[PDB]
């Protein structure tokens, strides 16, 4: 079925999109300039042909360096590539929308973007910090209106500066404001939210395929779990017993064994790493397939806990964690 040099997946609008990507977020203070610009390089020669990116990661023109420079040498066109940008929740004011969607282009230096989506469903105060925090250290955030801002979003699809729109982070209630809008032009075509061993999102993903959206697991391999942001509580994901039994017997690592998983279950993956070896090591899956049984037991390792709960935002209206799903 999927393969090395075939796992694009079909999109509700007609498009398609890599079953994997190149996860691009890397804390900046300790990421060595260039480092992303490589990755992507070497990833492109890999096998990968989608990336995942965002304004805010502070690379994202490292991003575009490094396809541009591939497209010029001829390793890729423009069409074999698929990049995924994000709006930000200081980006969401209707008239705001497509400037930081150009600003975002003119970084890229590309005449579009494969896929775009709002990042996260709580608007925060619009301005240059992308962290508003009074004197206080108090959080500024911003009334929210997906419904205003999705329309912001299909004028850019209009404008054929994006092919796909999609979202991140938004839960079955939020998915519907936009589902259900008045006059819907262009329904999302992917949620990208946190999906791996311990957080299954089994409701989330059967809400979703009830109307075609695909999801994108970001964090697939259980993140980098800094304590700065990420929840700890549960173990590492990759030092899991089962996750490592199933590797000994595929003769594959458990990250291979984890990433896997959710492709085999329809689910695109965006694995990060900045390392030569892991880059490609986390491609090596379309080599093996897992028995029903043995994704049965994957699967039933879900613990419902969180590695980025984002605690902090749990006061603003649009906080996403808080339902069941
Ligand atoms: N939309 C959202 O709200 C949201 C939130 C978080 C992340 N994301 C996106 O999702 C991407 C992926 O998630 P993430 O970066 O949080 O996490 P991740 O991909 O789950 O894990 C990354 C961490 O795993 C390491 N790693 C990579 N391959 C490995 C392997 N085979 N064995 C052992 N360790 C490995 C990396 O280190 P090395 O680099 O040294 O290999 C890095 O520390 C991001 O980079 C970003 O593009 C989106
Ligand atoms: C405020 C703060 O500490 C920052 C530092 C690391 C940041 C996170 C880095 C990873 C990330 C990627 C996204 O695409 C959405 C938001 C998040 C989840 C960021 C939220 C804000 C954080 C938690």
């Amino acid at each position: 079925d999927l393969s090395a040099a075939s796992h694009r997946i079909p999109l509700s609008d007609g498009n398609s999109i890599p079953i994997i990507g190149l996860g691009t977020y890397s804390e900046p203070k300790s990421t060595p300039k260039g480092a992303c610009a490589t990755s992507v390089k070497v990833a492109i020669d890999t096998g990968y042909r989608h990336i995942d990116g965002a304004y805010i990661y502070q690379n994202e023109h490292e991003v575009g360096e490094a396809i541009r420079e591939k497209i010029a040498e001829g390793k890729v066109r423009r069409e074999d590539i698929f990049y995924c940008g994000k709006l930000w929740a200081t980006n969401h004011v209707p008239e705001m929308v497509r400037p930081t969607l150009e600003r975002t282009l003119r970084v890229l230096q590309l005449d579009y973007v494969d896929l775009y989506i709002i990042e996260v469903p709580m608007a925060f105060k619009p301005g240059d910090e992308i962290y508003p925090r009074d004197e206080n250290g108090k959080w500024l955030y911003h009334k929210s209106n997906l419904c205003a801002t999705w329309e912001a979003m299909e004028a850019c699809k209009d404008a054929g500066l994006v092919k796909s729109l999609g979202v991140s982070n938004f839960n079955r209630r939020q998915l519907e404001l936009i589902l259900n809008k008045p006059g819907l032009k262009h329904k999302p075509v992917s949620n990208q939210v946190e999906c791996h061993p311990y957080f299954t999102q089994p409701k989330l993903l059967k809400f979703c395929q009830q109307h075609d959206i695909v999801i994108t697991a970001y964090s697939p391999l259980g993140t980098s779990r800094n304590p700065i942001w990420v929840n700890v509580s549960s173990p590492p994901l990759l030092k899991d017993a089962l996750l490592n039994s199933l590797g000994k017997r595929y003769n594959k690592t458990a990250a291979q064994i984890v990433l896997r998983f959710n492709i085999q279950r329809g689910v695109v993956v965006i694995p990060k790493s900045f390392n030569l070896e892991r880059i490609k090591e986390n491609f090596q899956i379309f080599d093996f397939s897992l028995t029903e049984e043995e994704m049965k037991d994957i699967e039933a390792l879900n613990k419902n806990v969180r590695f980025v709960e984002l605690l902090m935002w749990r006061d603003h209206p649009e906080y996403p964690f808080h339902d069941e799903y």
